[PDB]
């Protein structure tokens, strides 16, 4: 099987192994980016995979030491690919660039093409159906980044802010507009004082939505929006609900697009 640390990662790999061989996901989406604490069963997992996907070390650092022992030629390590340097963005998270890559379809596509090499030298007698899996996820790649980048286009200038440092590469790709982010525990609302620095800067900045992701209690994001004229939303940067599959990294790009544009369309 292909092991995949995040699901996001699953979806492409899962375009890419497509009746070739599984693909299978490390961690649950409640523990996916920085913390995790890797069992031996998740390190056994590892070594025993066809082939290993990941973002690298300034994203996933609780699986840099159990990827030592891997073979190069059993891994891609998505931050250190070629291709992937001029693609990188400025941004815990606590490194100098946005390490949220699966949320850049052109990192997307490069991830694609490094699975589907690895893939070709590790299973040659499978040549043929991992090269129609590459031009299937591509043409996918190419169909929904039309249709999604269409829906998004109307709502260019359209000012929000977020809960989480992430979208950076999927914003700018689609031309959308956020004002920044704040800081908020997804179960503790803020204090007095930084609510309402936080209040008042929705209002100051005329921002149309406030994001929030899955994890966050409404609570805490209604308590954040109280007052000021803003809509809530909900971004999902993992794709918690839809499945692996051949098509479900343009399913995630898509939901993400939906996502928005149910919060920023109108007014
Ligand atoms: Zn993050």
């Amino acid at each position: 099987a292909v092991v995949a640390s995040l699901k996001p990662l699953g979806f492409i790999a899962s375009a890419i192994a497509d009746g070739v061989t599984d693909t299978q996901v490390l961690l649950p989406d409640g523990a996916s980016e920085h913390d995790y604490s890797l069992r031996p069963s998740d390190v056994k997992r590892l070594q025993g995979a066809d082939l290993v996907v990941w973002v690298g070390p300034e994203m996933e650092a609780f699986m840099e030491k159990s990827v030592r022992n891997i073979p190069d030629n059993k891994q891609v390590t998505i931050a250190q690919l070629a291709d992937v340097k001029p693609l990188l963005m400025k941004g815990h998270h606590h490194g100098e660039y946005n390490m949220h890559l699966w949320l850049s379809p052109e990192i997307a596509r490069a991830t694609a093409v490094a699975i589907h090499e690895k893939l070709v030298e590790l299973m040659p007698q499978s040549r043929a159906k991992l090269d129609a899996n590459l031009k299937d996820f591509e043409a996918q790649l190419a169909a929904t980044d039309k249709q999604v980048g269409n829906e998004l286009a109307p709502l260019k200038g359209k000012g929000y802010f977020v809960f989480h440092d992430a979208y950076g590469y999927y914003e700018k790709h689609y031309g959308l507009t956020p004002l920044g982010h704040f800081t908020v525990n997804p179960e503790i609302q803020p204090g007095a004082q930084r609510l309402h620095e936080i209040r008042t800067q929705l209002v100051e900045q005329k921002a149309t939505c406030v994001f929030a992701e899955p994890q966050f209690r409404p609570a805490v994001v209604e308590a954040v929006a109280r007052g000021t004229s803003v809509r809530m939303g909900t971004l999902d940067p993992l794709g918690t609900n839809i499945k692996l599959g051949k098509t479900s990294y343009s399913a995630f790009l898509s939901q993400l697009a939906n996502q928005y544009a149910s919060c920023l369309k109108g007014d």
